[PDB]
């Protein structure tokens, strides 16, 4: 039965349109701060990353709420993984010169002008509403409704670290051809913190080879262009990713789910995808099955205390030193219930 499924794709449809303006809002005034951005000789060559749930398709709600990623291009980098961690980094060289705190450059003093150019261009813009919230990487608010998170990513079009070695696994899937040009691609590095904060450390970031993966799914190059070819891969995310903010939503004066994130279910649906590789795995009749394997898979990776990271399989996202084994119980308990009352959150 996808009853109750279908009912709720209608309904995340109806957001489309909302959604849509909002993010014109968005490319306006981002477009406005990266030509400002650019004439600083540190973000020269600075540009919009466009990935995210937007650009994926995948913006299931919140048209008030937008993330956008901007990438730098760093020349000949060298990166120092930082305590096993397999995920973190300090960016060594091998424009910036002025953030080096020693031969490790600076998050922190990377931010801290990022932020200042940005205070300096939300003054000089009139033509829209735009205000900056500040720090607690960057948080705007335009007219007074929509909010804008801002991340700086570096890139490097270097070969993708040794951690990477045996992640994206879509050879029986998408093909090893295909994973031969993705790599090939560059990669991203976050300004992220690692527990001790290490406040010098940069995490790996791959949200364009997402998209990628997203936006060209299936194993067929024809996979839902005709009747006979559609598949509910993208559906299921959808569906992952509203049965998540659903039940956030509804125990917020809880505050055990908080931990949890979209990254989660996105994490856990290219595991699902990499399981069933075919596209008749995922015909639009199955729709129930489907999203009964990720709800399922999702739920195993709860219990087990194992979500691994897509791209570096040594990181694990459900560690009991990032999600106390509580709150994961508490996740289980939640969708277990869900799925056993026809969804009730859904109607929500
Ligand atoms: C909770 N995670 C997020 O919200 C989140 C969003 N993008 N992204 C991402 O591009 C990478 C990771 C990540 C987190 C830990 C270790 C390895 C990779 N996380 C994210
Ligand atoms: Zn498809």
């Amino acid at each position: 039965g996808a009853s109750k499924l279908r009912a709720v794709l209608e309904k995340l449809k109806l957001s489309r349109d909302d959604i849509s303006t909002a993010a014109g809002m968005v490319k306006g005034v981002v477009d406005h701060l990266l030509l400002r951005l650019k004439c600083d000789s540190a973000f020269r060559g600075v540009g919009l990353l466009n990935t995210g749930s937007y650009y994926e398709h995948v913006k299931i709600s919140a048209p008030n709420e937008f993330d956008v990623m901007f990438k730098l291009e760093v020349p000949r980098i060298q990166l120092e993984e930082y305590s096993n961690t397999r995920a973190y980094y300090f960016v060594k060289f091998k424009p910036l010169s002025q953030f080096l705190e020693g031969e490790i450059l600076s998050a922190s003093k990377m931010l801290s002008k990022f932020r200042k150019i940005i205070k300096e261009e939300i003054n000089d813009i009139k033509d829209t509403d735009v205000i900056m919230k500040r720090k607690r990487a960057v948080t705007l608010l335009i007219s007074e409704k929509i909010s804008v998170d801002i991340t700086l990513a570096l890139e490097s079009k270097s070969s993708w670290p040794a951690s990477t070695q045996e992640g994206l696994r879509i050879q029986n899937w998408l093909s090893a051809k295909v994973r031969k040009q993705l790599r090939l691609k560059p990669f991203y590095l976050v300004p992220k913190h690692a527990k001790e904060f290490q406040e010098e450390t940069w995490r790996l970031s791959f949200s364009h080879i997402e998209k990628e993966i997203l936006n060209n799914h299936g194993k067929s190059k024809t996979c839902c262009e005709n009747k006979e070819e559609k598949c509910c891969r993208k559906d299921c995310l959808k569906l992952m990713k509203y049965l998540l903010e659903q039940l956030k939503e509804r125990f917020k004066d809880k505050k055990h789910l908080d931990k949890f994130s979209s990254y989660h279910v996105k994490t856990a649906f290219f595991h699902v995808c990499t399981q069933n590789p075919q596209d008749s795995q995922w015909d639009r009749k199955d729709l129930g099955l489907c999203f009964d394997n990720c709800v399922t898979y999702f739920l195993q990776c709860l219990r087990t205390e194992k979500l691994e990271n897509y791209f570096i399989p040594e990181f694990n996202l459900f560690s009991s030193n990032l999600i106390d084994k509580r709150s994961k119980e508490f996740l289980t308990k939640q969708i277990e219930y869900e799925r056993n009352n026809e969804f009730p959150v859904f109607d929500e």
